[PDB]
DNA sequence: TCTGGCCTAGATCTCA
DNA sequence: CACGGTGGATCGAAAA
DNA sequence: TTTTCGATCCACCGTGCGGTGGATCGAAAA
DNA sequence: TTTTCGATC
DNA sequence: CACGGTGGATCGAAAA
DNA sequence: TTTTCGATCCACCGTGCACCGTGAGATCTAGGCCAGA
């Protein structure tokens, strides 16, 4: 007879970020005072962690990697989700389809243990694939929806290996996942069968240009258009898209930062107005303007702009992208760009990252108007692949992945697990053997992202929704 | 009326590493389950934190720094210490002296916030001063002793500022702290006057050469001995010591790593047998042997040797050294050094870092024998300033600081506080304003290192003992 | 004509 | 030999 | 017999120094 | 040619 | 317009 | 009235890319070239 059910104790251990010693200490220090039954014995929590694991035969953990068979992971994910549904009896005998999004990214700047000289690459950086369930569709009628589709609390890991992400490992992992996705059957939970629809939209431009048939990052992966070809519009409108590439959903996170960098790189060269930095005094005018723009940003908006930092690279952050767009008048006064163009870009990014249903006709109209405005204002600086992919091909990309609103398709989820992965590799693994450390990092990822647990898990409800701009409210489609 | 005393709740908050939200979640979730009282309201803990602060007029927190007047911090430290004494009346009306060790170090590669552009140096690296009480002496008879003299749980902060530790700022803070030590009056705690004796031994060699009357790091700051002179023993024995520099006690942490690195830098160039790598083919042989030794260490002992790390310089950790001295036979066959030299160095390092009383006649004998052995073995590689300070001047700097056994005078604590400072700046500050963030980092340092709290606060004990090498135990002074 | 010794000069170590 | 940890594995005893 | 719970143990981590931009590959400018 | 610039992470 | 969070400050109402 | 205790807020963090050795300073080896045998 315990006051906390071992699963509620597991939720308390996950939300408070406690460790075996810390939980045992909590328990014993509650015992010492005179209230015996307040927490289950850690044995019970170690036993309740087991409901969340896929069977041992499906998970393959070794020194330099840890993978789970995608079919088994999805079986388990659905079996857990059905313990969240209000009344799984209520839904009638109509076929079920779980829509989820998966994708991989590389987390660098890992702490390098001195142990287990293994065989591959040591451990400096991991490259992992994540599968987050977005929605459960019963013949169109949504029965279960992920309340925070970009949160890391539902993002399931498939496999993670200590290999630096390069073109070949990316291609091989994508081929493996495609074979595993083809070869999977609908799961079965309490007589209801669930067919899985997996979209690889948690992805970033580097991996995306890897996957498509396109050689350099200078060209769009959808139109194979060379960098100077992307100025004029008609040659682009007559282009023929490569096949199945809309599956590489518009990356909403990196769009912010990269279009920010595009507007910046236009601001830096406003004194000589050319795309290349080649010439007499081009570099020098560029660098003087660069330093002045950095310092003016620092003064007024109190934020670092394009300064190198260990790990991540630049301190060109997500929140820096938010703040570069928050007040277009101020940012225009600082950089010298046109305020209406920056405002148009902020509106487009709000519409995309909103997570609300977007109307393709009005969005395409907005986007082509914005591209005309851009070419009019700054035609010399050729649009970078992300801002081009955003303006021209954004409408079609939104239209294809219409089942779930784009912006619910964000790679941010996977990026968030980086901040979680370290916190599980440093403080929650057992360091005896590398195999044990990886096995427990994977156990922690599974337990943390379990829908039944992460449903009844304390959290912070302090993010009340923000007010859109005067134009996104027309661009979006609200039902309320 | 409650079950957990607010001070014990505060201990449970500091030990479990809980935040305000996590504590409130703990409390409310325990309430919801039918236990009306198991934890005090977070208001009670916020009010119990105030016991541990020094008065507001002595703590000066600003955007770029936060300091405390030394006399007030010491008043508070003793006032707390007298709350953990077994018997406060049993100590008689006899003079009391608290012997404590203080010193500063710089922690670079901090989290670089984008905020509060205030003029100086931004915030990338802090330079902070620490004061840890070692022992309470009643006319030679100990009443209170710090059970773990290098544990960051007792290390009190004096001041911390966001500036790069450099010769000028180091000299200025040393001058200021010397003045503050001169002007301090004995504290008055419940009819007992406690006079303070502060020794600046938590210090690294770089700061130590900054402070002494010595200009270059390559010279032994005690004897101002140039690196080419440091081979001959008698000539050095003739050298007159700088004034009062014995106060800068033996740095037990860094001496270990620098001895490891001296033995290594002897191993690397074992082929051509000269100090400098200046020559024809010297660089190439040196680097080839260096790569060979690195790979052999990798294979046999599974530890990184002299390859760069991010943020902490090189991958030469304290544990890398402690493993480099675990079995001198292996490392001897690995590098090419003599086994008995490494054995002797490991023995004196156990003697120093043991934290037990040392017999300076036997230690001086052992050290001059080891110097003779080093010269007879390798005369060409001029002893590195740290290993020379360790062998020649080690007996004298031990005998001077004989009141508390050296190794209890260890800078480890200061260094260890870095790992905590980060964990408090990132996870426990309030990020609204830099001034607020520094105020809360300082409050967290104070509370975490409060002797009354950190005494009765749960802790982990698995490191009970490690057996000594035979010559070390013949060198030490055991009393138990 | 041989030969060692002074003397700039910049490349190397050392500590963090 | 710095100190505070890291979580399953496993033995052993007490329940049940 | 089977479950439950503490107690030990394994063999390592992370605070111990930073710096400036890099990797890669096509693609545009001279 | 060829020789540097840049987009992406 | 990502999401989970950071702790004192202050208000307001309830308990004493 | 004074102490308690929850609610709300403030304005930001951190996951979003790299390698490779750095920094300040005196100090030491190179070897260059001239003054007596
Ligand atoms: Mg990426
Ligand atoms: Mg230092
Ligand atoms: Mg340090
Ligand atoms: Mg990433
Ligand atoms: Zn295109
Ligand atoms: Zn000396």
């Amino acid at each position: 007879s315990t006051i906390f059910s071992p699963e509620k104790a597991l939720g308390l251990l996950l939300s408070l970020k406690l460790s075996k010693w810390q939980y045992i200490t909590l328990r014993e220090t509650t015992i010492r005072e005179g209230s015996k039954e307040i927490y289950p014995s850690y044995y019970k929590v170690q036993k309740a962690k087991l409901q969340c694991y896929p069977p041992k035969a499906f998970v393959a953990v070794t020194d330099s990697s840890a993978k789970i068979a995608l079919q088994a992971l999805l079986d388990l994910t659905v079996n857990r989700i059905f313990e969240t549904i209000r009344s799984p009896d209520a839904i009638q005998n109509k076929q079920l389809i779980l829509i989820s999004k998966w994708g991989f990214d590389g987390a660098s700047n890992q702490s390098r243990y001195k142990q287990n000289i293994e065989s591959g690459q040591g451990d400096s950086s991991i490259f992992m694939t994540s599968l987050v369930p977005l929605k459960l569709t019963a013949d169109g009628d949504t029965v279960w929806v992920n309340p925070k589709p970009c949160s890391p609390m539902y993002c399931r890991p498939v496999q993670f290996s200590f290999v630096k992400e390069t073109k070949d490992v990316v291609i091989n992992e994508k081929t493996a996942m495609d074979d595993e996705i083809e070869a999977l059957v609908p799961s079965k939970c309490q007589g209801h069968e669930i067919s899985h629809k997996l979209m690889m939209t948690m992805i970033d431009g580097k991996i995306c240009t890897y996957l498509s048939e396109a050689k350099s990052n200078a060209a769009c992966y959808l139109c194979l258009a060379k960098p100077t070809e992307m100025s004029k519009l008609d040659v682009i409108a007559s282009k023929t898209i490569s096949s199945g590439v809309y599956e590489f959903g518009l990356s909403t996170l990196h769009a912010r930062i990269n279009v920010m960098e595009c507007l910046l790189h236009i601001a830096y060269r406003l004194d000589f107005k050319k795309w290349s930095a080649r010439g007499e005094g081009h570099q020098e005018l560029l660098h003087s303007r660069k330093k002045l723009i950095q310092d003016r940003f620092k003064d007024d908006l109190n934020l670092l702009i394009d300064i190198v930092k260990q790990g991540s690279g630049t301190t060109n952050d997500g929140n820096t992208a938010r703040r570069f767009f928050e007040f277009p008048d101020k940012t225009a006064a600082i950089t010298g760009l046109d305020e209406d163009l920056i405002r148009r870009f902020s509106v487009i990014l709000q519409a995309i990252t909103s997570g609300e249903i977007i109307d393709v006709p009005k969005f395409k109209e907005y986007a082509r108007t914005t591209a005309e405005k851009y070419v009019e204002l700054y035609d010399w600086y050729y649009m970078s692949s992300t801002v081009h992919k955003l303006l021209i091909h954004g409408g079609d990309i939104i239209a294809e992945n219409a089942i779930v609103p784009i912006g619910s398709l964000s790679e941010e989820a996977s990026e968030a697990r980086n901040k979680d992965f370290r916190r599980f590799r440093e403080h929650h693994s057992r360091k005896k053997s590398r195999q044990a450390s990886n096995e427990d990092i994977l156990n922690m990822l599974i337990i943390s992202s379990d829908p039944l647990i992460s449903f009844t898990r304390p959290k912070l409800d302090a993010h009340k929704r923000q007010t859109y701009f005067k134009e996104t409210v027309e661009l979006l489609q609200l039902q309320d």
